Formats: structure tokens, sequence, C-alpha cells
């Protein structure tokens, strides 16, 4: 009954908690304890300790973005079982969770801990959130995919990773997610996908890979992605030479929609899109063509090839 | 011995005639022998477990266009040959007893539109594993449960418009298998769930016209792997960030679909959204709750849960 | 209605009962309470059960009508009775046949009694529907075929008795559909033979009496759908103990279950000794039915229809 | 810092240690880092949600032997690491919430037994795919509800003996497809339905001894391709015409069995089903002593279909 002063509180239609963008820099003592929802977004909250919250056994809704969380306790979340939409985003100085914070949130459905400075993604982070189907993790500091990270995650539907700084998709980045209908890489640093990558995504139908380091795309990683409607790949190196030639046929029998790819190599390609391109024009290897044997295994095998 | 108001013949199937005669019950003394029987257009009111008991072979009973306040639960039962049952355009029938079809095993087609059907309660259509042709519309639904066509595995055709149905849960066309044809137009409906058509992968024919559409995931979509037509039209569609899957499915769809014209925001009004690039559809246009002309700036972060997911993107960021 | 017929004892617990057992009841008494749920009119002598003979009784699970007098079954006597689990129509020797379409739309029916009722054949038809039933009584009938596909859609029966017929012989598809079938008694009939692939469907059978029939032979190869089998007897049939016993004697040897004696009838050597403890040097030549009769003299048309290994001895 | 009546040691896991000392309370300052943690034999009483949070790592919670009236249904949920969980021998639990182990997907042994428990809730559990023994003996358990153990696709072992359960309904064991050991003596099981052991193909030991079985149907054995060891005995066994099926299944049957005593009829007493004649299967023998001539075909009707044959003739 005693609402805390920073606060409002109503019964209709959840009974909610609503603090916001009151200065806050604690969670306030003497939150009602049959709140369904509570928002404390906008606040300067620094800390999130252990059991913040564990008399709403009821909360199903928690709102913490844009604070100033510098720290969350891996029990803060103690006695929320039934926790469903948990927003954690706008937090850039949180940096790293512990991975087992979220651990037996079973009925969580949307995460939001996109913009809070993440570093890495521990093993065991998205254990067990069989019912996840929103998972916001963009414009963080992410240097790497992880085989596995998203394994348990077989209800997910929407994946969010734009703005970060990841280098490569390894083969099995994105096991286990054969729910996914929506994939947004964009505005990474993805100089490369591993084969195989997309086995476990057949009902993928948005995936957004511009803005990366791409100068090729081997066909065979995009022919699992059979419920494909939409794919976005401009900004990105393009190489137009003989390693586009897989890429090429399959943006001419593709019946969905796609953007440019517009070509960066050769020079006399420069600003072409491939999809326009004749087959003929695709020729040769652009890279100075003599050179070391490492360096060679290191080249698309058309080029290997080439210089014989 | 033929009933006056009957004319009676054998071939090619037994068949007792006595449409339009102004009945006012089912005759007495129709051949049990009957395996056709046609009394429709009359003015029948009643029919009690024993008025058909007899014609142990009926497979055809035509009593569409008459008066019926109230079929027998057991009216049926002993007649499990019947392959064909209209029980049309009686608009006061109201309510059909949900054991009423149990055991008819051999039924091919069930006519059951124009009878004022209020609901469609547990086990009305359960076991009907032959069933070929069913319609239900123009009656009065207001619900269309999980699982009430469970067990229609031969269901090829589906008839549903005209209702009052405001939703599509995820298991309301569990089962149907074998569906070519689903009208649902002419209904309310607002929303359909997700996976609402994971069975009908032989489904050729779906018409969503003429319901309360603001956007349909194309998710649902998707595995209508027959699809052949599509009809959209007349939806209050909103071609906002929302649309975007549905957008992009249009584009890749080999089929034949309806223009599906925009309702907002305004500067995209009676604009097809198969027409539109995608850079049309940014941002979020707010077509629910009160104060309705308004911007998601203003919205609270509370109030915009009730929006698409990619409207709560677009107003925060 | 309500009140209780004259005739009748009418009581709630532990179910709505009417019962007018052995009251020399000659017709259906008028007035059954409409709300039984069980009705008791066995050992009077009720002449027939014309349509709808209990058509109110909605919510009827058993119906006792047996040892009467019945001598005719309208085929609407059960309208109404959606929910019958019970059935019980023996011992009324003179029915003698029952409509085809009688028990049609019955699908809470779980037992149904028509032994003694000197059934002289199942029509096409008679149980199809019957999807829940679990026991169906036909014996001491007077039963002188098993159609085939005549329990085609009892796929829930475990139990059936055909014994006391005069069924002379078990053709393929006669069992078909029986997949829940557990005891099967066909004993005290005239089977001269089991046609091969009779058992198919019969995976699940633990009981199988064929004892007191005509049996000569049974090819090894009809009891191998019998994974579940225990309990299987097989006395009093004129076994011939030659060739064609030795794929019957080899399956006897590896058999776990129990079984009764398998007597010898023929040769003459090997009269009244038990198959199964033969050896199988015992079995030898062929001894057709007959002075012995030489294979030798006999018709190729006669030739033809012997067992095999018969028709390979002499040739 | 270890608490005062604990020992903590970190080889071969990081441990908390503190059995018998007393405690009414878990106490506070456990050692977060902790992987198994030993209370058993004190006094405690209640386990609230925030007693073992901070232990993420948890592994192995020992409870059993305590004065538990009541679990958090909140108690374990952040501790999905959990495969060995431990709570018998607390008489008055009496209840668990159903969703208190909701989400242990490492679960492998659960200690159940001597919780005084009346019921298994639904739900209670659901989800538990990596169990591997079960024990809910010596409770107060009257009822085996169908699906109670639906997820239970590794279970090995369940234990259910000493409760006061009077009847196994047809999917009370669906799911259990890896089930070796079922331990079920002991209770007031009066009848077995007969398809209740359809997905017990791994079954290896049966104990059904000291229960109220007149009869069992041979079919609810026919499931059972691994078994190996059947109990049987210390049950009402009536030796009439019931018991046909069951005899010749004994007859067959390779693998090991108790003796079958028959309880009635008189002729027949304490004599070993097993070594029975069929021809000493006839008639119907009552419970009651009443003739098979004297029933009315009402009373019948609560009689083995085979007792009702018998009465006609
Ligand atoms: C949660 O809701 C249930 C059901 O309305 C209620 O009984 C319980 O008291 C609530 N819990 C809290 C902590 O308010
Ligand atoms: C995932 O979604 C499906 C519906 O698509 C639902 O039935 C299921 O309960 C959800 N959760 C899990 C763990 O499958
Ligand atoms: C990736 O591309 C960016 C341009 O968007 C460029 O600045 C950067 O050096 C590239 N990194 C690598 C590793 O190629
Ligand atoms: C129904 O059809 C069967 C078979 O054709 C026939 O024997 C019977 O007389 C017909 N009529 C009735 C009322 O059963
Ligand atoms: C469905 O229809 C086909 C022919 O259209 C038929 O062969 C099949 O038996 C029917 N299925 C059922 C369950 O009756
Ligand atoms: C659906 O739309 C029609 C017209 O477009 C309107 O008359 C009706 O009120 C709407 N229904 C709901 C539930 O909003
Ligand atoms: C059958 O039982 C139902 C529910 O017990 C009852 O409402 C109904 O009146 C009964 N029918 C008759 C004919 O008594
Ligand atoms: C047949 O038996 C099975 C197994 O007990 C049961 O689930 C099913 O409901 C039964 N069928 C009918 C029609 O009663
Ligand atoms: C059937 O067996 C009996 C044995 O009592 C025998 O009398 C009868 O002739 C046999 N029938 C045939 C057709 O051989
Ligand atoms: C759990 O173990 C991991 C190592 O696997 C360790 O990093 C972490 O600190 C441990 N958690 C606690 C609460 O000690
Ligand atoms: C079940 O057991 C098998 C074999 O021991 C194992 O591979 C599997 O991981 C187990 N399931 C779970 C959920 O641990
Ligand atoms: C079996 O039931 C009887 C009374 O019905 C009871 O005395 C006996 O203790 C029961 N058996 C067991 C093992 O509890
Ligand atoms: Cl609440
Ligand atoms: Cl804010
Ligand atoms: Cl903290
Ligand atoms: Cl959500
Ligand atoms: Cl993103
Ligand atoms: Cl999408
Ligand atoms: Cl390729
Ligand atoms: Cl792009
Ligand atoms: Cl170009
Ligand atoms: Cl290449
Ligand atoms: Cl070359
Ligand atoms: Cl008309
Ligand atoms: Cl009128
Ligand atoms: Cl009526
Ligand atoms: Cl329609
Ligand atoms: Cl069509
Ligand atoms: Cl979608
Ligand atoms: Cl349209
Ligand atoms: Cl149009
Ligand atoms: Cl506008
Ligand atoms: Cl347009
Ligand atoms: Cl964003
Ligand atoms: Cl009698
Ligand atoms: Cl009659
Ligand atoms: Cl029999
Ligand atoms: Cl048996
Ligand atoms: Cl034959
Ligand atoms: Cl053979
Ligand atoms: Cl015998
Ligand atoms: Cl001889
Ligand atoms: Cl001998
Ligand atoms: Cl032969
Ligand atoms: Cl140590
Ligand atoms: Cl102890
Ligand atoms: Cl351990
Ligand atoms: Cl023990
Ligand atoms: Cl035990
Ligand atoms: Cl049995
Ligand atoms: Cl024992
Ligand atoms: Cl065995
Ligand atoms: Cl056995
Ligand atoms: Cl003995
Ligand atoms: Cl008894
Ligand atoms: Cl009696
Ligand atoms: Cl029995
Ligand atoms: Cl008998």
């Amino acid at each position: 009954s005693p609402c805390p002063g920073a606060c409002v509180c109503y019964n209709e239609p959840k009974v909610t908690t609503s603090c916001p963008q009151q200065g806050l820099q604690a969670v306030p003592t003497g939150i009602p304890a049959s709140s369904q929802r509570i928002f404390l977004h906008g606040n300067r909250i620094s800390h999130v300790p252990a059991a913040s919250f564990q008399s709403c056994r009821n909360l199903t809704i928690l709102w913490l973005h844009s604070n100033a969380l510098a720290r969350i306790d891996a029990a803060a979340f103690t006695g929320l079982t039934l926790l469903e939409q948990l927003d954690l985003s706008d937090n850039a100085q949180l940096h790293v969770v512990d991975p087992t914070t979220f651990h037996g949130l079973g009925h969580l459905h949307t995460l939001h801990l996109d913009r809070c400075g993440l570093r890495e993604l521990g093993p065991g982070l998205f254990r067990g959130l069989a019912a996840l189907q929103y998972l916001y993790l963009q414009d963080n500091n992410l240097q790497a995919l992880p085989d596995n990270t998203f394994r348990d995650l077989g209800n997910l539907t929407h994946l969010f990773l734009h703005g970060n700084r990841i280098p490569s998709v390894p083969e099995h980045a994105f096991r286990g997610l054969h729910s996914l209908d929506r994939l947004l890489l964009h505005q990474n640093h993805v100089a490369r996908v591993h084969p195989h990558a997309f086995r476990d995504l057949g009902r993928l139908m948005t995936l957004y890979l511009f803005a990366n380091n791409l100068s090729m795309l081997p066909a065979e990683v995009l022919m699992p992605l059979r419920s494909l409607q939409y794919l976005r790949l401009n900004d990105n190196p393009w190489v137009c030479d003989c390693r586009a030639r897989p890429l090429w046929a399959w943006l001419q029998k593709f019946r969905g929609s796609s953007s440019e790819v517009p070509c960066n190599l050769p020079q006399r390609l420069a600003d072409r899109d491939l999809k326009r391109l004749a087959a003929s024009d695709l020729e040769g290897c652009a890279v100075t063509s003599q050179l070391t044997d490492e360096e060679l295994l290191s080249l698309p095998k058309c080029c290997q090839a080439a210089a014989h």
C-alpha cells in the first residue's frame, strides 16, 4: 500500500510501480510487493544488488534502461521467476554481465542489452532462456561471436547484433536458432562468413550484412536460407573477380529482395552493381600477382588456380 | 407407400422428395429404404431422434430453408451412412448440440451456413475424418477456438465468411492438412497468431479481406507453400515499420494477391504496400489507443509496450 | 414416467436403475423413467424390440435383455442410446438374425453379448464403427462362416468369443483390424484350415483356442505373427503326423509358452502320440485321408490339393 | 570467509560443509563460489529464496534430516547448475510448490522421500529432462496422477514404496522410456490399468509386493521386454478364472519372479500360482462365502468378466 515517494503506483490493467526520470541513484525501498510492472528507467541508478526486487513474485516487466549501471549482481533477479520483459539497455558503462545473471528466467520473452558497452558474451549467459523471442545486443563493444552462444534459444525470432566489432561469423555461432526470422549483423567488422554458418536458419526471412568488411560471400552459405525474403549487402568491399561468380549466379535466381552489391575491386568495375554485371565481367584475381605460398593459401581457390 | 406430399423413386438412388410443400413437420411414412431425402423449402421446426431413425441407408438429407428451431442431439446417431447433410438457411436454429455429428464417419459435406449459430461447442466436428466441405458462413460466430477442426484431415473447403470472428488463435486451424480453400473475409479479424497456418501446406486460396487487420506477420504466410491467391484488401493496413516483413513477402510471392491499401500513415494513404519501397516503411505510425493522432515521442514507455516492437525501437532511438 | 413401472424396482444408487428381471413380461414395460442409466429386463418373455424402445433414456449405459424370447430386433431399436456401453442380447435362441445396421453409431459400446441367439450369419456392416468395443460374444450360435473384414473396425477389441459354431475355415482377412485382440476363442467349430497370414494383425494375441475342430495341419508360418502368444490349445483335432507336420513340430520345439497336447490321428503307427514329444525322424511320407491310399493312384486335381510335401513325395 | 559453524575447502570442488551443528537457519556468509553445500542433520525449517542465491555454481545441495516446514518456490530458480538435490527426511514438509524445480535442466538426482508429501502437484517434475534418480518413498501419497513423470525421459530409478497409492492409472508412467527400476511395494495398489507400463520397455526390475492386488492383467506386463526380476508376493491373489492370463505369462517368463501365493479360493490357499495347472483355474471365487449362482446380474457387473460368464454358464 505505501507507494515510494519518488513513484506513482496504480492497479489497472496491471499492478504498476512507475518511477522514471526521478534522478534516483538507487532502487527505491518499499516498492509494493504486488507489482507486476516496475519502471525505473531514465534515472541514475549505479548498481543492481542481489535480490533487489525479490518480493515482487508476480513481476513480468522490469524497466531499467538509461541509468548509470556499472554493475549487476549475479543474484539481482532472485524471486522473479515470472519475468517476461527485461530492459537493461543504454547503460554504456555496464561492460560485463555475469554469465549466470539470467539463469532460471524461463518465462523471459524479451531481453534488451543494447548500448551497454558489452565487451564479451560469457559462456552460459543465454543458457536456459527457452522462451526468449527478442534479444537486443546492438551497439556494444563485441569483438567475437563464440560458438553455441545462442544454442538454447530455440524460440528466438529476432536477434539484433548491429554496431559491434564482430570480425567474422564462425560455423556454430548461430547453432540452435531454428526459429530465427530476423538477423541483423550490419555495421560490424565482418570479413568472412564461415561455410555452413547459416545451417540452422531455415526460417530466416531477413538478413542485414551491410556496412561490413566482406570481399566475398560463397553462394553455398546462402543455400540453407530457404525462407529468405530480404538480403542487405551494400557498403562492403566486394571484389568482383572470379571469387564473385557464385554470389553473382545466386543473385540472378533469387526471387526475394536485395540491396545493391557494389564492386570495390577491380578498379575497372568500381561502383558497378554485381547483380547487373554480365558473367563475362567476372575474370581473373584482383588481390602484384606472384605471392608467397602461405599468402596464396589465404586467397580464394579460384585465385590460386588463376595463377596456374 | 409414398407420403401424399412427396414423390418417391428408386433410381439412381432410393429417393423421397418433398420440397416446398409447406410441410409443418417431417412427414410420416417416409420409405425406410430411402437413401436421399429432400425436405428443403418447407416449414419444419424440429428434428426429433425418431424422425429418420428407420432410414438406415440414408446418405443425403436436405433440410435447408426450413424453420428449424431445434435439432435433437440423437437425430442422426444411427444414420452413419450419411454423406451429405444440408441444414443451412435456418436462421433461428442458433445452436447445434456438440454431439449431433458424432460417428458420422462417411460424412463428406456439412452445410451449417445461415443458421444464426452463436458458437461452435467443444467436439462439434470431432471424428469427422471423411469431411470434405464445411459451410459455416453468415452465422453469428464470435470465436474460432483452438482445435475446432482438429480431426478434419480430409477437409478441402472451409467457409467462415460473414461472421464476427475477432482473431485467429495459434491452433484454430490445427489438423487441416488437406485444406485447399479457406475463406475468412467479412469478419472482425484484428490479428492472426504467427503460427496459425502451420498445417495448411496444401492451401491454394485464402480470403482475408473486409476484416480489421492493421498488420499481418509474414511469418504466418511462410507455411503456405501451395498458396496461389491471397485476398487482403479492405483492411486498415498500417504501412510503417510493422509492415516490413509483409512488404518483403509480397515482393517475393509468385502467386496472385489483391492490393494491400495503406490506411496509415496519412502520407501513404491509398498507396499499395506492394508498390512501396523499403525506405517508405520507416518509423512508427500510432494507430491504436486514445488520443489517436499522436507522435511516438509523446508516448510513455508503458504506452509503447502496447505497440509493435519495431515501434518501440523507433521511439527510443 | 418418474413413478416406477408396476413390474419394476427403481433406485438411484450407485446409478439410476430400472430393474424388472424375471417378471414374465411379454413386452418392454411402459413408463421406464427417462433418467435410467441402467435397465435390467433379462429373464422375461419379451418377444421383440421395436424402434426407439428406450429412446428417452438418453443416459443409458447398460441395457440387459438376455434370456427373453426375442424373435426380432428392429434396426432402430436403440435410437437415442448414444451413451450405451454394455448391451446384453444373449440367450435369445430364436433371434436368428440381426439387421446389419442395428448397432451403427454406438460409439461408446464396450461390450456386446450376442451368444446363444441362433445367429445364422454376420451381415456386412454389422460391427462397423464400434471403435470402443472391447468384448464381443458370439459363441454357441449357428455361424457357418467368418467373412473377411467382419471385425475390421474393432481396433480396441481384446476378447472375441466364437466357440460352439460351425465355422468351416479361417480365411485370410477374417481377423483384419484386430490389433488389440488378446484372447481369441475358436474351439468347438468345424475349422478344417487356417489360411496363411490369417493371424497377420494379431501381434498382441496372448491366448488362442483351436481345440475340438477339424484341423489336419497347421503351417508354422501362420503362427509366426503371434509374437505375444502365451497359451495355445490344439487338442481334439485330426492331426496328420506325416511330412506336413514338420513345420508345426519345429515350432512346438522352440515355443516357450504353454500348449496343449497335439495328438496324432494319422498315420496309424503314430496314433494318439503327442506331436510335441515325437522325434523329427518320426515325421515321414504322406498319409492321405483314406486301406491307406497311395499318392501314386491319386488324380492330379486331388494331388494339387494336397500339401506340397505330399506332392513332392512319390514324384 | 568461512561461517563459524562450517568447514570450507576448495578441492575437489568448492565445498561448504556444516552438518549436524544444531542450526535452526541456513547460515549467512556461505562463500559465493560454493559448488557443494552440506547442511544435513540440522534443524533448518525454512529455505527462503535469498538463502543460496549467491552460490551461482551450486551443484550439490544436501538438506536431508532437518526440520523443513517450507521451501520457497523461488529457492533454487537461479541455481540451474544443480545436479544433486537431497531434501529427504523432512517429515513436516508436506507440500512442495509445483514450480520449485522448474528450470533445473542439469538435475540428476532428487531426494524427496520421508517428506510427509500429501500430493504431487501438476508440473512438479516438468522439464527435468536430465533426472536419473527420483526418490519419493515413505511419504503420504494417495494418488499417482497421469503424466506425473512425462518429461523424465532419462529417469532410470523411481522409488515410490511406502505410500498409500490405491491404483495405477493408464498414463501415470508415460514418458519413462529409460526407467530401469520401479519400486511400488508397500502401497495400497488394488488395480493397475492394462496399458500402464506401455513406455517401460527398458524396465529391468519391478517390485509390486505388499499391495492389494487380487489380480493383475497379463496385458500390463507384455510391454516389459527387458524385465528380469518381478516381485509379487504378499498380495491377496484370487486364483480363479481371472488369474488365467497371469498364469500363462508366469509360465512363459524366463526372468525371475517371486512366489505368487493364492489367497482364494480356500482349496488353493497358499498355493503358488506359478505351480498351478490351467485346470486348477475355473469358475469364480467371490470376495466375501458366497456362491456364484446366488449372484444377481447387477452384482456380477462389479466382478471380472470371466466371472460373469462362469455365473450365467
Ligand atoms: C501474486 O499473484 C497471486 C495471484 O493473484 C497472489 O495470490 C499473490 O499474493 C501475488 N503475490 C504477491 C507477492 O503480491
Ligand atoms: C516456443 O514457442 C512455441 C510456439 O511456437 C510454444 O508452443 C512453446 O511453448 C515455446 N517454448 C518452448 C520452450 O518451446
Ligand atoms: C573494414 O572496413 C573499414 C571501412 O568501413 C576500414 O576502415 C577497416 O580498416 C576495415 N578493416 C579490416 C580489418 O579490413
Ligand atoms: C438398406 O440396404 C441394405 C443393403 O442394400 C438392404 O438389405 C436393406 O433392406 C436396406 N434398407 C434398410 C431399411 O435397411
Ligand atoms: C480421405 O479421402 C481419400 C480420398 O479422397 C480417402 O481415400 C481416405 O480414406 C480419406 N481419409 C479418411 C480418414 O477417411
Ligand atoms: C473493422 O472495420 C470496420 C470498417 O473498416 C468497422 O466498421 C468496424 O467497427 C471495425 N471493427 C473493429 C472491432 O474495430
Ligand atoms: C442425463 O444426465 C444429465 C446430467 O446428469 C441430466 O442433465 C439429464 O437430465 C439426464 N437425462 C435424462 C433423460 O434424465
Ligand atoms: C481405445 O483404447 C485406447 C487405449 O486405452 C484409448 O486411449 C482409446 O480412447 C480407446 N478408443 C475408444 C474409441 O474408446
Ligand atoms: C469335423 O470333425 C468331426 C469330429 O467329431 C467329424 O465328425 C466331422 O466329419 C468333421 N467334419 C468334416 C467336414 O470333416
Ligand atoms: C562460477 O564459476 C566460474 C568459473 O567457471 C567463475 O568465473 C565464477 O566467478 C563463479 N561464480 C561464483 C559466484 O563464484
Ligand atoms: C540423457 O542421457 C543421455 C545419455 O546418458 C545424454 O546424452 C543426454 O544428454 C541426457 N539428457 C540431458 C538433458 O542431460
Ligand atoms: C491391503 O488392504 C487391506 C484392507 O483392504 C489392509 O489391511 C492391508 O494393510 C493392505 N495391504 C497393505 C500392504 O497395506
Ligand atoms: Cl499481483
Ligand atoms: Cl528514459
Ligand atoms: Cl551490484
Ligand atoms: Cl514480449
Ligand atoms: Cl541491430
Ligand atoms: Cl523479418
Ligand atoms: Cl559457393
Ligand atoms: Cl544495404
Ligand atoms: Cl551497374
Ligand atoms: Cl573461389
Ligand atoms: Cl584452368
Ligand atoms: Cl428452397
Ligand atoms: Cl409456418
Ligand atoms: Cl427436436
Ligand atoms: Cl465463405
Ligand atoms: Cl481453391
Ligand atoms: Cl513476421
Ligand atoms: Cl481483396
Ligand atoms: Cl484488390
Ligand atoms: Cl503522415
Ligand atoms: Cl501505390
Ligand atoms: Cl537501434
Ligand atoms: Cl435370467
Ligand atoms: Cl421388432
Ligand atoms: Cl467362446
Ligand atoms: Cl488372454
Ligand atoms: Cl482358407
Ligand atoms: Cl509353414
Ligand atoms: Cl486343448
Ligand atoms: Cl501307418
Ligand atoms: Cl507320445
Ligand atoms: Cl508341406
Ligand atoms: Cl582444499
Ligand atoms: Cl544427518
Ligand atoms: Cl559436483
Ligand atoms: Cl528406503
Ligand atoms: Cl522404494
Ligand atoms: Cl490380461
Ligand atoms: Cl515378493
Ligand atoms: Cl521372458
Ligand atoms: Cl511372457
Ligand atoms: Cl503350490
Ligand atoms: Cl471378487
Ligand atoms: Cl438377476
Ligand atoms: Cl476376466
Ligand atoms: Cl460360454
